[PDB]
This record gives C-alpha cells, sequence and structure tokens, in this order.
C-alpha cells in the first residue's frame, strides 16, 4: 500500500509513534517519505547482503528474519515480510525498538541526511490529526 502523507501521519499517531523517544510525528513521516516514498512494499538490498523492508526500511541484518541474511539477528522477532503489510503495526512496533537502541533516529541514514535539522513539521502541516 502507498499511503498518503496525512493518512500515514494518522496511522503513526494512532500507534503512538508521535513524540516517541522525543521524535515528533513529522520526523517519522519525513523518514518514511525518504526511506520508502510511503510505500509499505518497498524493499532494498544492502551491500552486505541484508535487505531493508517496508515503510521505514527496517534492516534484516538486525531486526527481522528474511531467510537469506546469514549470521544476522531477528531482534523484533518477526519475518521481514510482516513489514510489508498494508497494516503498519509491525513496522511501528519494530521502529520503537530501533529508535531505543542508543542512536535514536540516526539509525535511519535517510532521516539523518534528509530530515534532521529541517522543518520536519512541514510533513504534517495541513493534516487533521
Amino acid at each position: 500500500k502507498v499511503f498518503g502523507r496525512c493518512e500515514l501521519a494518522a496511522a503513526m499517531k494512532r500507534h503512538g509513534l508521535d513524540n516517541y523517544r522525543g521524535y515528533s510525528l513529522g520526523n517519522w513521516v519525513c523518514a518514511a517519505k525518504f526511506e520508502s516514498n510511503f510505500n509499505t512494499q518497498a524493499t532494498n538490498r544492502n551491500t552486505d547482503g541484508s535487505t531493508d523492508y517496508g515503510i521505514l526500511q527496517i534492516n534484516s541484518r538486525w531486526w527481522c528474519n528474511d531467510g537469506r541474511t546469514p549470521g544476522s539477528r531477528n531482534l523484533c522477532n518477526i519475518p521481514c515480510s510482516a513489514l510489508l503489510s498494508s497494516d503498519i503495526t509491525a513496522s511501528v512496533n519494530c521502529a520503537k525498538k530501533i529508535v531505543s537502541d542508543g542512536n535514536g533516529m540516526n539509525a535511519w541514514v535517510a532521516w539523518r541526511n534528509r530530515c534532521k535539522g529541517t522543518d520536519v513539521q512541514a510533513w504534517i502541516r495541513g493534516c487533521r490529526l
């Protein structure tokens, strides 16, 4: 599923991602925009043979099981395919763990490079939330 911007905002907020670990909703929406273009089915292979999945491009190196990342972990205890669903619950729950790992949203390189230090509230402006 490809979310609309405000649609994704509302879903993230309902799942309690807004202000989670101090990161306002626009941070999460902006991360999703640049990681996936709001597309839950997004997948991308990394150099190391791991793959990133879903609206927040969660990496199989550490966080989910895809059956083909030898030596990886599965810290969210989920198949990576759960992260591609139209329902973002699994992605949100796993993102909460990732953002709590110590480096905050710097875990998402696209957040650091495209969202951090910008007017991230722009990503939720206009939305009725």
